[PDB]
């Protein structure tokens, strides 16, 4: 497997559990620090990083009824400049740039208690596909599916429904949606970290996925595996293989990566493209820092980069 070694440039440092890199509709960059703790208890943070300097500002330190959150993944909304955040303790949150937030669901569409979330991906129809590797949200004692198969997948729909679309995953992690050239959502990709597998489903409609399949295989037997993921404009899927020192690049059809990206660290965690550029910001857990490097092309446009009232 061909490996490229592009130049990684430091962006910012000291972000405990540096995760969920995201750009909003204004080009502002954000990162979540899930692993920040206060006297042993969760106290995760949502930060805005000035790219010109690397200076950090925590806009939100989410807590519900005394229970601190573990914000781990992000997606920027389209119709409003707000961030949808997957929280390992609080479920799904919507955070405003002013730092205020709202817990989205205590329970799902079926009345079952919500599970902690880790990452999410907006399809072009506005539906949010979310991974839930943790057990029940706070106040429930924290648990996570790193060993046992209790990780679930949800689809938070445009009509406000938190629908569990699948269960029994061993730490569902990264997630991405593949679109047809005309913008129609047709395939969901979900990373199952420890098993070294990438799973795929056919998206038949909002919250409707079928034909579960082992779509791709992650290199290595190291502890870790597929974490964050995203598509480039040609639909190649770049996946952070935590513990491998590489970001795998899968072609449109999956299988084995067709190329690997060597990182100057062992734990790449998540990534995100800077809109309209080949620049990919990468978070890692070795130094708890954020970096950025140049990929071969622009990333696939995120939902926030699409237009509600566009003509073409
Ligand atoms: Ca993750
Ligand atoms: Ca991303």
């Amino acid at each position: 497997i061909p490996v490229i070694e592009p130049l990684f440039t430091k962006v910012t440092e000291d972000i405990p559990g540096a995760e969920g890199p995201v750009f909003d509709k204004n080009g502002d960059f954000y990162i979540v620090a899930p692993e920040v703790e206060v006297n042993g208890k969760p106290a995760g943070e949502i930060l805005r990083i000035d790219l010109k300097t690397g200076k950090k500002t925590v806009i939100c330190k989410p807590e519900v009824n005394g229970y601190g959150g573990i914000p781990a993944g992000c997606q920027c909304d389209r119709d409003a400049n707000q961030l949808f955040v997957a929280d390992m303790r609080l479920g799904l949150l919507v955070v405003q740039t002013d730092g205020t937030f709202e817990e989205i669901a205590k329970k799902d569409s079926e009345g079952r208690r919500m599970q902690g979330c880790n990452d999410c991906a907006f399809d072009y129809e506005g539906n949010l596909w979310i991974t839930a590797p943790a057990g029940e949200v706070a106040p429930a004692d924290y648990t996570r599916s790193m060993q046992e198969k209790f990780g679930s997948i949800y689809c938070f729909t445009t009509d406000g429904q938190m629908i569990q679309v699948d269960t029994a995953f061993q730490f569902p992690n990264g997630i991405a949606v593949r679109h047809m050239n005309d913008g129609r959502p047709y395939q969901l990709i979900v990373a199952e970290t420890p098993t070294k597998k990438l799973w795929s489903y056919d998206i038949k409609g909002p919250a409707k996925i079928e034909n579960k399949k082992v779509w791709g295989h992650i290199p290595g037997t190291h502890e870790g595996g597929a974490d964050g993921m995203d598509f480039d404009e040609d639909n190649n899927l770049l996946v952070a293989n935590l513990g491998s020192s590489h970001i795998e690049v899968f072609g449109p059809d999956g299988g084995q990566p067709k190329m690997r990206i060597r990182c100057p660290f062992e734990k790449p965690s998540n990534l995100h493209f800077k809109p309209q550029t080949k620049t990919i910001f990468v978070t890692e857990h070795e130094n708890n820092a954020v970096w950025k490097f140049e990929w071969q092309r622009n990333g696939k446009k995120q939902y926030c980069e699409t237009l509600k009232f566009g003509i073409f």
